[PDB]
């Protein structure tokens, strides 16, 4: 086990994660202004993420928080505390989102325009809002700016190979 | 100040703080799951809202995030530290209210029509995304449900009055 102290120790992270509603989730914090992550289950499972922008501050010892907005016109907050294997997200999803989930299930890089020729043309409210603890199941030190570590679109047994041990190598490259 | 422990410490707090970039708010935990709040500097000066539906839990022991969104389609997440006197808060603003700040600029319990009006008339991307740091300047202990704490729209020197102990009597009635 390792503290979390550090707005340094948190960047570079790698994390799987279930949240209380059911749906597992995976975020890594490639920099301290970049995200990627990679959906496994819920509503929007399948989709995943590389290169997205965020602000990253430690709010406290040990206590990271994580705000984006997306193509899709969804906001988030993520708090961390990795010291208690526990996070919390809100997820404020446009409605359009909620009704045509299956839109925003792709590799969004190569589907950055009909992201927001979709947030445009379809509904925005009601918003549909998921307030959610989530227990951490995967901690991983990949180091920042690592590319191999969201790289692909999620399969079945993904998270299982990476809780593992049976993905990435020593130096956290995937074979 | 008193030590916040547990969510009960938190409830019926009232709060008077100073974002990083100068904007000071003022936010009340009504119960567990309202929250009433009045705006007293920047984009929207002027705003106050009451009986605003949110979700609100303790992160962990102290620290305490509150997410809701608004009628004008706003998305908020705030994240209190009070045993710091920190809080950090962000706001995800639609183009709109960016664009005319002015018709959210109201006691919005009266104009709700006027806010999902605007909503969909007007643009909601790209968002206006506001990621900051507050300093907490007032800690009042005004008990759960007290319809007086914001109850009027805010004047110049309000925040001062109410940090004066001006502004409510003993029993944190207005009078
Ligand atoms: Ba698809
Ligand atoms: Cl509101
Ligand atoms: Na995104
Ligand atoms: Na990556
Ligand atoms: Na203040
Ligand atoms: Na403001």
């Amino acid at each position: 086990t390792k503290t979390f102290k550090t707005l340094d120790d948190f960047l570079g992270t790698h994390f799987i994660y279930t949240y209380d509603n059911g749906w597992e989730y995976e975020w890594y914090a490639k920099n301290d202004h970049t995200v990627d992550y990679r959906i496994h289950g819920g509503m929007v499972a399948g989709r995943w993420v590389t290169d997205q922008k965020a602000d990253i501050v430690m709010l406290t010892e040990g206590i990271y928080k994580i705000s984006w907005t997306s193509p899709t016109g969804t906001d988030v907050a993520l708090d961390f505390m990795p010291n208690e294997k526990k996070l919390h997200g809100t997820i404020f999803f446009p409605k359009w989102v909620e009704e045509h989930p299956e839109i925003t299930v792709t590799y969004q890089n190569e589907h950055i325009d009909l992201m927001e020729q979709s947030r445009e043309k379809y509904a925005t409210y009601p918003k549909l809002v998921v307030p959610e603890f989530a227990n951490i199941t995967y901690m991983g030190d990949a180091g920042q700016n690592n590319e191999d570590v969201i790289s692909e679109a999620p399969y079945k047994e993904m998270p299982n190979d990476i809780r593992n041990g049976k993905y990435f190598d020593q130096n956290y490259h995937r074979l």
